[PDB]
């Protein structure tokens, strides 16, 4: 315990630029696949006690554990600030958790969803059945494709919510933090419609977040908010979400109108309408510079 | 000399099995073993200096302000016009700091069993140890299970529990006689605040600590979390109770606080800090 020269043999580590001088390790009971698609390294593994891991370009992207954190914040603090959300596109697929949070509204008539990388669908739906079957509701229509084309092809004003579940800007998710593909989310939203994106560590990322929110600020006219959540195996245990509705009725993400778990899946293991009020509330450190 | 990134420290623990926060180290700056626990503090790369003890990280220069204002100004916040108040637990003196800053206070007693803890911390901490010297501070070095037992019964309005893990010269702190005892001390509608560890990792022993609480005290009894990324989970958790007397809300403080401003603290996170996860609120309101 004295000079760090010991490695103790069956963890991964992810080490980035992004957050620099840490690292979250997870012990590895085994590798289920590792390959290098067209457009980045997939990892799946079991854990010891998260259970199983997606990792892409060396970045966790979800566990078992504690995804409903994430899967359930980025899809209910949008949907439950609208009523009767018919038509919602997800840009960045996975293991299908989000379409499943999705379909927890009975409102919902399509789920489009778009994912550039079929290796990470093809994978996810073999080693995360329990929640790939996300995939299989009618209503999906899975896009293998970029989501900043996506959106051309996209009718005006014919969404209801935009949830953007993203990788990290060094990768393939890297233009969907700039102002060109936020302009198409907005072009696609109704008037009064919503967008909620992974918008990384307060902790970490402050500089890239007031980029994120100045971008915002100047696209949608709407409510622009920030809100931030508890996810243990993202880097600094935290990550953040942009929540834009554009000029039309009023939006309050703050409160929401219909919080999922008051009313097939099981209860609501993280969101409550509780907690979808205490994720606006920042840090003073943060506080004052996303306001 | 066991880590998992090589020149790296990497915090591992049965507490937190099969996860590790490593940091890189630009250099150890003390490594000794107390009569308690083994003491090292080092210069992190990225998160300033880092006090380990037993090989977990009690708190970095980064992120501290997180655990230091939500276990001070949760409980002082809460009550009315506190004065007399007790620190269990040494550390850098973030804690006595944040207490200062409550005018109303006249008192602040804090008992460490460690001499090394304080020392090391005096040494290495010098920016955040002048807490020590504010002249409300009575610093005793002692075992606080102890000092509890031996208060005068009803004389403090807060008892704040800054502790190491249940692994360790803490132990007591975490069981239902220690708690009996806080209780004993507290005036009628006095606060306790206590390091209660990750709803994420830790909630068997979170619902029994809950569960003794509710035995022990008839005012309020709730759970708070914050984020603390330098702590297993990137959360920890608090219990605050109050003693039967005047009531308390923890969830809106009634007490307010306005030589730095605070960097984490706000009354909006106040109340946040008290909204949990479903999974953890179906468990500790049971």
């Amino acid at each position: 315990p004295a000079c760090f020269s010991t490695v103790i043999p069956g963890w991964f580590s992810e080490m980035s630029p992004m957050w620099p001088g840490e690292a979250h390790s997870l012990k590895v009971e085994k590798v289920l696949f590792q390959g290098k698609s067209d457009y980045q390294d997939v990892i799946v593994f079991q854990s010891a006690t998260y259970g199983k891991v997606l990792v892409l370009d060396g970045v966790i992207q979800l566990t078992e554990r504690d995804e409903c954190a994430y899967q359930e914040m980025i899809t209910h603090l949008p949907l439950c600030s609208i009523p009767n959300p018919k038509k919602v596109l997800v840009i960045g697929g996975g293991d299908g958790g989000v379409l499943r949070e999705v379909a927890r509204h009975a409102s919902i008539e399509q789920i489009d969803m778009c994912e550039i990388d079929k290796m990470v669908v093809d994978v996810s739906k073999q080693f995360f059945p329990d929640v790939a079957i996300g995939y299989e509701d009618p209503r999906v229509n899975l896009v293998i494709g970029d989501g900043v084309a996506f959106l051309k092809n996209a009718a005006e004003g014919s969404y209801d919510a935009v949830i953007v579940d993203s990788s990290d800007p060094i990768g393939p998710a890297k233009e969907l933090f700039e102002k060109p593909f936020f302009q198409s989310v907005a072009r696609a939203l109704r008037p009064g419609g919503v967008v909620c994106t992974q918008a990384e560590s307060l902790w970490l990322h402050m500089d890239i977040i007031e980029d994120i929110v100045s971008n915002c600020r100047e696209i949608f006219k709407g409510s622009v908010n920030y809100a931030w959540t508890s996810v243990p195996t993202y880097p600094s245990g935290v990550i953040g979400f942009m929540l834009c509705s554009t000029e039309g009725p009023d939006v309050d993400f703050k409160h929401p109108l219909n919080p999922i778990d008051e009313s097939s899946n099981g209860p609501l293991k993280f969101y409550n309408a509780e907690i979808h009020s205490a994720a606006f509330c920042l840090p003073s450190f943060a506080k004052k510079v996303i306001e």
